[PDB]
């Protein structure tokens, strides 16, 4: 336990015995604010919905074995698996996951276990009000749930009693982190795309309130008209109501402006407000906060000038999109995180690729490639190809 | 608990499924409602913050 590394920080940073938030308050309201975003809650959603479109299972683990939960209780661990809790389905777990994954870069959840140590029931835990306590080795101890007068106290995956097979025999909770920099990971050092998307944001929702400003505020007449002294009290009346008579359904509409003897000047007022919106600068934040998500801009619906210089078709940037950031920036953390604090050596938890409706077309044209090779078993070619082992 | 349907004069009152008396297969014998909820940042599991 001395041998870890960690106890060079926790010891400065987190002393022991003291409870502290896992998150600054300024991430908290950053995020709060992006889900009311015309621009950040489209790439929060759309990352949400392509992460919970992929199902997962219960499986063996292919490179350890031995020692494994039988087929009954993977089956029993899968009705967990698909019915988290009496309120949230998989899909929803799945959401508020890769939602808490993409704000603030980590994520957390509860497990209810019974005596015999197998799963019932799982809930999510929301970011913002969770607060670990550390021991001296820099290992967590506690999750600490909850406001001050009404704490939820829950004891880690590590201090909880386990069964002769390592297993836990009581209620208890875990955290998955994102690596940073400087090493520790379990120290307040967090790493998130809302890290790096103030400025654009800020400019954004300034050029944003100045459009609104403007359109709020700016005079709509169409041309401004000026007049001498030299007109009597009643004449100056005339000529307006000649003016007027001129609207459409007017008893004059469409004829031509006839004045005698003055020198009514005539001035015409062009507002343009074409450009209202500042249209480029307003495009390029988009743009900058889409890329900073990793979401192609052409998924997002938003406009680009150049979509065919680059991408041939629509297909391709869908499949580039998943193939690219939802494998390995989401699933493959769920995934290794659930197999590490669920399932037992010898078993894992994983992900349905290659069943997503994205991959469907190559997925087939490229296994009637192989169907040409003879060089290579068929084993050989249902491994390459995602299919089992007869 | 309980889902209430109606203003303040002609309300109705709807047990929940959870609350509905329910027979030996554990599904319900009396009328009931029930609600899906699309989650959240905070976590919270069926509060009043929407997601539209």
């Amino acid at each position: 336990p001395s041998a870890n590394p960690a106890k060079i920080f926790i010891r400065r940073l987190f002393n022991s015995g003291i409870a502290k938030s896992v998150v600054s308050y300024s991430n908290v309201m950053a995020a709060a604010r992006a889900m009311e975003h015309p621009v950040v809650f489209r790439c929060l959603d759309k990352l949400g919905l392509t992460v919970q479109s992929v199902k997962w299972y219960v499986g063996a683990d292919p490179d350890i074995s031995g020692t494994g939960m039988s087929a009954k209780e993977r089956k029993a661990l899968q009705q967990v698996l698909n019915r988290p809790n009496s309120a949230m389905s998989g899909a929803q777990l799945r959401y508020a996951a890769t939602l808490s994954w993409a704000c603030f870069g980590r994520m957390a959840f509860k497990v209810s276990v019974m005596g015999d140590g197998s799963v019932n029931a799982i809930w999510p835990l929301g970011i913002p009000f969770l607060k670990q306590e550390f021991n001296k080795y820099g290992e967590v101890t506690t999750f600490q749930y909850g406001d001050e007068g009404n704490r939820e106290s829950i004891k880690s995956f590590y201090s909880a009693a386990k069964n002769e097979k390592g297993r836990p025999i009581e209620n208890y909770a875990f955290m998955i982190v994102k690596p940073s920099i400087n090493g520790a990971m379990n120290l307040d050092v967090q790493n998130t795309p809302l890290q790096a998307v103030g400025m654009p944001v800020a400019l954004y929702n300034g050029l944003m309130e100045r459009a609104l400003e403007q359109c709020d505020g700016t005079p709509n007449s169409k041309w401004f008209v000026t007049a001498g002294r030299d007109i009597g009290e009643v004449q100056s009346k005339e000529i307006k109501d000649g003016i007027d008579d001129t609207k459409p359904g007017g008893d004059s509409a469409g004829e031509i402006i006839f004045v005698f003897g003055e020198d009514v000047k005539l001035q015409e007022i062009k507002n343009d407000l074409s450009d209202i919106h500042s249209k480029i600068p307003l495009d390029d934040q988009a743009r900058t906060i889409a890329g900073n998500f990793g979401i192609p801009i052409a998924l997002l619906g938003f406009a680009a000038a150049d979509g065919s210089k680059f991408a041939s078709n629509y297909d391709e940037s869908r499949k580039a999109f998943f193939e690219d950031t939802i494998e390995p920036g989401y699933l493959t953390p769920m995934e290794d995180g659930f197999s590490m604090f669920l399932c037992a050596p010898g078993s894992r938890v994983i992900f349905d690729r290659d069943s997503i409706p994205a991959l469907k077309k190559s997925r087939a044209d490229i296994a009637a490639v192989y169907e040409k090779v003879t060089f290579i078993d068929e084993n050989e070619k249902r491994e390459v190809t995602g299919w089992p082992k007869k």
